[PDB]
């Protein structure tokens, strides 16, 4: 079993901690991020965790990009967030893929994660001598920023939104596992 523990995070960054308006920093800024999403997520709980099997994905880690991306539904505007370029709680970047399902459906849980998967192939590819919990990481920055961002194992999540998508999206990822996901 893969154990998303031992993938490495440094949680939130300042400017995101600013969202909740937080003193705390790092993990614990993530960890009471996605705290703050536990009962919206637990609505989707059945999906994520049906999707995550389907996919060969940890449900966690697709719990950590849905509070990431849209706070588990929360700061979106009717199923649209970043300036409407993102759809659902994946937030899947309409411009660059045919959408499909409702915002909250089990067809767009699976969409994000697929796509999540395929950044996880190509950093797979990139850095073939890289740990397996690291091309996940590395995965993840990419689902933000793109893989040709993803270069140095350490600074990955440098030219990502808040400059430390995956760092926060691993962190909570493993609060929501140490929640039963
Ligand atoms: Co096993």
């Amino acid at each position: 079993h893969h154990d998303i523990t031992k993938v490495d995070t440094s949680g939130a960054s300042e400017i995101t901690a600013r969202q909740d308006k937080l003193t705390l920093q790092g993990v614990d800024a993530s960890h009471k991020l996605a705290e703050h999403d536990l009962v919206r997520m637990n609505k989707y709980k059945e999906l994520i965790t049906r999707v995550g099997q389907k996919h060969g994905l940890d449900p966690a880690i697709i719990a950590g990009i849905i509070s990431r991306e849209s706070r588990a539904g929360s700061a979106l505007d009717h199923g649209w967030g970043d300036h409407g370029k993102g759809f659902g709680l994946m937030q899947v970047d309409k411009r660059y893929h045919k959408i499909v399902g409702a915002w909250d459906s089990e067809k767009h849980i699976s969409q994000g994660t697929e796509i999540l998967i395929e950044f996880i192939r190509r950093i797979q590819a990139k850095f073939p001598v890289w740990p397996k919990e690291h091309q996940l990481k590395g995965g993840i920055s990419a689902y933000n920023a793109g893989d040709k961002n993803v270069r140095t194992y350490e600074r990955m999540d440098v030219g990502t939104t808040g400059g430390d998508y995956s760092n926060d999206v691993v962190a909570r990822s493993q609060w929501f596992k140490s929640q039963g996901y």
